[PDB]
C-alpha cells in the first residue's frame, strides 16, 4: 500500500478488522386482521371536494400492490417515498381521503404546485411523506350517463390553513360594499359549475385523489408491512431488523428500567443501544461486534520477509487468528498459529516470541515494548532497558496559476467562476507572502561537496529548467527560484544522519503530488473533464456539474495552502533558532 | 341560581409543570429542549369551589379560554372532581368532548350535546341503582369516537383524613393529536391551600388521534343533592395557561427527570443554558439584543458556589438608548434586569448595569475592560472600580470509512468514488503521534499530586460490553487513543537518575472530541441523518445526493478537526522545545 516492491523496516499501518455478520432475524409485530383499502377508496360517490372526509387507518397489514394491478389510476407521483419499497416499510397513523375535482386543470392544482382549487381550499406543505393517486376515471362511470356533483368550488377568496376544508360558502362579496341580497352586484354562490357531460364533445376526466401521511416512527406502529417473523438469536454480531431499526450487533439481556410508555433507548450521542421486541414485550441491549486496527511489524526487505502482526486493542483470545469464518481478509490469516500470541497494554502480538532480556529499544510497541530482529533468526519483543548538528534553513518556494490550475483551457470556466468572487488573488498574496519571507529567512541566518553530493540524489530543479523540458509542471505549478544562489559558499558512508533536511523536501514532495492527483478525483460527476462534459451535456446541468466540481478544487487547494503556511511557521521558527 | 360573581385570586406556580417530551428513554444525560411548558413562578388562577353561603351552589365554571393548554391540578381531598368538556361554542351546532368518571369507565365521547348551562354530576349514586346523572346534556347525534377504559384516575379514596390527593393534569392539542398526562401525590399541610415547591414529573396517560378545532376550556362538578339545593364539601383547583419555551432537564440514572432549569428566567439559567451545566466564576457570553441598533449582551457572576446575585454587561451601546423598561418587549426581554435602583455605570465597553461603582481600588478579580473590573465584596454585593509547570498531549487516531459510514456497504461504495481524501489525515495522525513521542524523549531522555482527571482506566479494551461511560460511548465510530511509548514508571526512573497549565490541554482535547462526535448529528439539509432510514425510504438516484451532502459535511468536519490538532501541536512542540518532577503529560 506503500507503492513500492521495497520496504524499509519499521511499523505501519494497513487496514481494519471486522466481524462479519452470519445470519439475519427480523421481528414485527403481528396483526391478523388484513388491511382494507377497496373499501376506504372505491366506493360510492366520494366527499365534496370542499368539504373532503378524513379516514384514519390503524393496526392493519396493507399490500399495495393490489392498486398496481387493478386498472391505470395514473399520476402516482410519490414525493418522498419510493413506490416499489412501499411493502417493506411499517407505517404510522396513516390518513386517507376522498377527493372529486374536474381534472381539466388538475396539473396546476396538483400537489406541491400552486393552482386554483389548490389556492382556493386545500393547501399542503412544501414537501409531504405520501403520495398523490388520482384513479382517472374512464368513461360510462365518468359521468358519461349523465350530471351530478351538483357541489364545485366555482370561487374562493384565498388559501387556507394547511390541512383544510372549504365550508366557507355564501354570495360572492361585492367590490363596492359587502354582499348580502345579490340586488344590484352580480354576487354569486361558490359553487354548482360541474356539468361533467352535458354537451361536452371533449372535456375533463374524474380524478378521485387519495394522498398518505405517514413517517413518525417515534410512537408504536400500527400499519406495518406483511414481511414474515422469524425467531431472534441472540449473543451473535448478526443483522437485527426490529420494526424498522435495521442494524448490525450483538443483542443481549438488559437491567434497563423502562417506563411503560418507553420504546427506544439512545445514549450519549444518537446512538440506539437499546430496543424493545415488538412481539413480545422485553428489553435487548445493542452492542456492536469485534473490529479494531492492525499494524504489520518488518524487519526490513532486503533482510528477511518474515514478519509480525499487531493487533491493536483487542483480547488475544476473544479474536485468535482461528476465528478465520467471517473475518475480514479471509486469506491474511498468517498460517495456523505463527508463534506463542503475546498479550500487550496494546493488543495482541502474532509472529513473535517473548524473551527475558533487557536490550536497547528499536522498532517500538506502545506500552515500553520493542522488538527487534535476532538470533535461526527471527523476531523478539521485550522490555527496553534504560542502560555535527543539522537544522533546516528554508524550503523551496513555489507558486499556483489559478485559472491555468482549475479551469485548464476553458474560457467559459472561467466565466462562471468569476461569480465565486476572487478567491484567487488573496491566496496568490498569501503564497507570495511566504515565498518573500524565505528569502528574508536565508539573509537573516547568513565536507561541503560531499554534503551537496548527498543530497543532490533528491533534489529538483538544478539547471531549473528555463527553457525545454519536466518537474512535474504544467496545471499552473511553477518553483520560484532562489535569491541566493549557491553567494552562501562518518559523513561519507551510507549511514546518513541528514534527516531533517530530507523530511521538508519529501514532505514538499508528497504535499505537491496529492494536491496534482486531486484532480483524477471524480467528485461523483459524470466525468472529471471538463470538455468531454460540455460536449455531450446540455447547459442546464452543466453549470451545477461544473460548479461542484470547482467547489472541490477550491477547497483541496485551500487545504494544501493552511498546509503550507503551517509547514513555513515551523520553517521561519527553525530559521529563527539558526 | 342568582349567584354573584367573585373575584378569583392569584397564586404562584413555582417549580412545577415538567412532563416526559418524548418516548425516548435517556440516563445520566443533560438533554435539552423546546416545546410548549408552563413558565416558572407564573400567576394562575385559584377557583376555588365550597359550599357557598352555607348551602348556596357558586357557579364557580366559567368559559374558560382552552388557548394552547392548561395545568388542570387540584388539592382535592375527596372524590368531588369530574368532567373536562371541551367545544367551540358549547351547543348542538359544535362537536364537543366530554370525559365523565362513572366508576371504572372514562367514557370518553365525541359527539354533539345540547349542553346544560351549569351541568354537575351526583358523586353518590342514585337510588335502585341506575342512575340518570345525565343532566349535562338531553341531546347526543353525530358520535364519531367512543373510547372505554379505566378510570382516568385510579387514586385511591381520601380513607380517614389528615393527607389529600394532589392530581395533576396536562392537556395538549397539536396537529390533530390530544395528549393527556397525569400525575397523583399526596400531601402534608394545608395551611396555606399553595403548591409546594417541589418537582413533580408528569408521566404521559393518554393519546387520542381526534382533529377537532377547540377554543374554550369548561369545567364539570361532582355533587348529588343537599345532603335547599344542591351542596357538597371543599376543593379547589387551578388554571395555567400555555406558552411555547426552551429547557434543559437532568435525566437521573434510572432515567426519571429529577429537576431542569427554564432557559428565560434569570441572568443565571440563560448563562447555564448556554453552558449546559448546573454549576458555573467569570464573564461570560449568552446572546445579543435588537432594537426593531443592536448589541452584544455578557453576564457577570461571582459563581453559583457563593450568590445568585449578577450582572449585565451591554457592549457598544449608550445607558441612554436601552433602559430597563423596554425589557417589556424586544424579544431580548424576559429579562428581569433589576432597575436602576442600582446605579447604572457607563464604561469604554458599553452599559453596566446591576453593580455600584467604589472610589477605591484594588488588583481586580473578574476583567471587565478599560482598566475597570468587577468583583464580589461587602452586605455583599457586586462593585466595579479600576485596577491599581510546563504541557508535554495525548495520541488520537480516527477510521474514515465506519465514522463517515456506519455499517453500509454501499456508502463505502460511494465514498470510494471520493477516493484517497482521508489516507493523508492517517498520515497526519500518526506523524503529530510520533512527534509526541520524540518530544517526550527529548525532554526526558538524556542519560506526587499524581490531579487524578485522567483515571485508572485499563485503556478500555473490547470487553466494553455491559450509561457505559464516555470513553466507550467515543469507542465506536472510530475514534481511539493510542497508548504511550514510555510508561510511567520509566519516568520515574528517569526523574530519579536525573495546576490548569496542565488541565487546560485535557479540557480542550476533550471539548474537541465532543464537538467532532456530535457533529453527526447534524441535518446537512437531508431528510434523516440515518443512511439506512435512506436507503428503507429512498431510491439509489437521489439517495446518492442525499448521501453526499452528509459525506461534504463530515469531510469538512473531520479536515477541521485535523487542522485544529496541527495548530495545537505546534504550540505544545514549541512549549516541549522551551522545556531547555513528572506529571501527567507534562513537567513541573
Ligand atoms: C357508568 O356509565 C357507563 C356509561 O356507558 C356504563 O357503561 C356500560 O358499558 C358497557 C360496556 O360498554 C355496556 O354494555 C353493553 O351493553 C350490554 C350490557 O348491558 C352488552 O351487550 C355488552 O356488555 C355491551 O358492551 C353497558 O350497556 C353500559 N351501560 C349502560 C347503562 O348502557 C357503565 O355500566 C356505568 N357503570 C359503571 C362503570 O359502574
Ligand atoms: C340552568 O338551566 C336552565 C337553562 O338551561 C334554567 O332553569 C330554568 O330557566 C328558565 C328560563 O326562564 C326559568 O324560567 C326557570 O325558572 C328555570 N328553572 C329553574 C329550576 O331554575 C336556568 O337558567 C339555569 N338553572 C336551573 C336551576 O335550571
Ligand atoms: C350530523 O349533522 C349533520 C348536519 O346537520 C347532519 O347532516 C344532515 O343529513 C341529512 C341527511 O340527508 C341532510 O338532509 C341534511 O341536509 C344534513 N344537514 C346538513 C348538511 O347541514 C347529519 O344527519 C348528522 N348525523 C347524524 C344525526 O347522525
Ligand atoms: C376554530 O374555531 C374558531 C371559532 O371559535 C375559529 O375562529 C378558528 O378559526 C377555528 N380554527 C382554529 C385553528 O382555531
Ligand atoms: C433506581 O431504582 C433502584 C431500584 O429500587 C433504587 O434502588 C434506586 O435508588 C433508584 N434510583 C437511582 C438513582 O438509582
Amino acid at each position: 500500500t506503500l507503492k513500492s516492491f521495497t520496504v524499509e523496516k519499521g511499523i505501519y499501518q494497513t487496514s481494519n478488522f471486522r466481524v462479519q455478520p452470519t445470519e439475519s432475524i427480523v421481528r414485527f409485530p403481528n396483526i391478523t386482521n388484513l388491511c382494507p383499502f377497496d373499501e376506504v377508496f372505491n366506493a360510492t360517490r366520494f366527499a365534496s371536494v370542499y368539504a373532503w372526509n378524513r379516514k384514519r387507518i390503524s393496526n392493519c397489514v396493507a399490500d399495495y400492490s393490489v392498486l398496481y394491478n387493478l386498472a391505470p389510476f395514473f399520476t402516482f407521483k410519490c414525493y418522498g417515498v419510493s413506490p416499489t419499497k412501499l411493502n417493506d416499510l411499517c407505517f404510522t397513523n396513516v390518513y386517507a381521503d376522498s377527493f372529486v375535482i374536474r381534472g381539466d386543470e388538475v396539473r396546476q392544482i396538483a400537489p406541491g404546485q400552486t393552482g386554483n382549487i389548490a389556492d382556493y381550499n386545500y393547501k399542503l406543505p412544501d414537501d409531504f411523506t405520501g403520495c398523490v393517486i388520482a384513479w382517472n376515471s374512464n368513461k360510462l362511470d365518468s359521468k358519461v350517463s349523465g350530471n351530478y356533483n351538483y357541489l364545485y368550488r366555482l370561487f374562493r377568496k384565498s388559501n387556507l390553513k394547511p390541512f383544510e376544508r372549504d365550508i366557507s360558502t355564501e354570495i360572492y362579496q361585492a367590490g363596492n360594499k359587502p354582499c348580502n341580497g345579490v340586488a344590484g352586484f352580480n354576487c354569486y354562490f361558490p359553487l354548482r359549475s360541474y356539468s361533467f357531460r352535458p354537451t361536452y364533445g371533449v372535456g375533463h376526466q374524474p380524478y378521485r385523489v387519495v394522498v398518505l401521511s405517514f413517517e413518525l416512527l417515534h410512537a408504536p406502529a400500527t400499519v406495518c408491512g406483511p414481511k414474515k417473523s422469524t425467531n431472534l438469536v441472540k449473543n451473535k454480531c448478526v443483522n437485527f431488523n426490529f420494526n424498522g431499526l435495521k442494524g448490525t450487533g450483538v443483542l443481549t439481556e438488559s437491567n434497563k428500567k423502562f417506563l411503560p410508555f418507553q420504546q427506544f433507548g439512545r445514549d450519549i450521542a444518537d446512538t440506539t443501544d437499546a430496543v424493545r421486541d415488538p412481539q413480545t414485550l422485553e428489553i435487548l441491549d445493542i452492542t456492536p461486534c469485534s473490529f479494531g486496527g492492525v499494524s504489520v511489524i518488518t524487519p526490513g526487505t532486503n533482510t528477511s520477509n518474515q514478519v509480525a502482526v499487531l493487533y491493536q486493542g483487542v483480547n488475544c483470545t476473544e479474536v485468535p487468528v482461528a476465528i478465520h469464518a467471517d473475518q475480514l481478509t479471509p486469506t491474511w490469516r498468517v498460517y495456523s498459529t505463527g508463534s506463542n500470541v503475546f498479550q500487550t497494554r496494546a493488543g495482541c502480538l502474532i509472529g513473535a516470541e517473548y524473551v527475558n532480556n533487557s536490550y536497547e529499544c528499536d522498532i517500538p510497541i506502545g506500552a515500553g515494548i520493542c522488538a527487534s530482529y535476532q538470533t535461526s533468526q527471527s523476531i523478539i519483543a521485550y522490555t527496553m532497558s534504560l542502560g555535527t548538528e543539522i537544522l533546516p534553513v528554508s524550503m523551496t518556494k513555489t507558486s499556483v496559476d489559478c485559472t491555468m490550475y482549475i479551469c485548464g483551457d476553458s474560457t467559459e470556466c472561467s466565466n462562471l467562476l468569476l461569480q465565486y468572487g476572487s478567491f484567487c488573488t488573496q491566496l496568490k498574496r498569501a503564497l507570495t507572502g511566504i515565498a518573500v519571507e524565505q528569502d528574508k529567512n536565508t539573509q537573516e541566518v547568513f565536507i561541503e561537496d560531499l554534503l551537496f553530493n548527498k543530497v543532490t540524489l533528491a533534489d529538483a530543479g538544478f539547471i531549473k529548467q528555463y527553457g525545454d523540458c519536466c518537474a512535474q509542471k504544467f496545471k499552473g505549478l511553477t518553483v520560484l527560484p532562489p535569491l541566493l544562489t549557491d553567494m552562501i559558499a562518518s559523513l561519507s558512508s551510507t549511514a546518513s544522519a541528514l534527516g531533517k533536511l530530507q523530511d521538508v523536501v519529501n514532505h514538499n514532495a508528497q504535499a505537491l503530488n496529492t494536491l496534482v492527483k486531486q484532480l483524477s478525483s471524480k467528485f461523483g460527476a459524470i466525468s472529471s473533464v471538463l470538455n468531454d462534459i460540455f460536449s455531450r451535456l446540455d447547459p442546464p446541468e452543466a453549470e451545477v456539474q461544473i460548479d461542484r466540481l470547482i467547489t472541490g478544487r477550491l477547497q483541496s487547494l485551500q487545504t494544501y495552502v493552511t498546509q503550507q503556511l503551517i509547514r513555513a511557521a515551523e520553517i521561519r521558527a527553525s530559521a529563527n533558532l539558526a
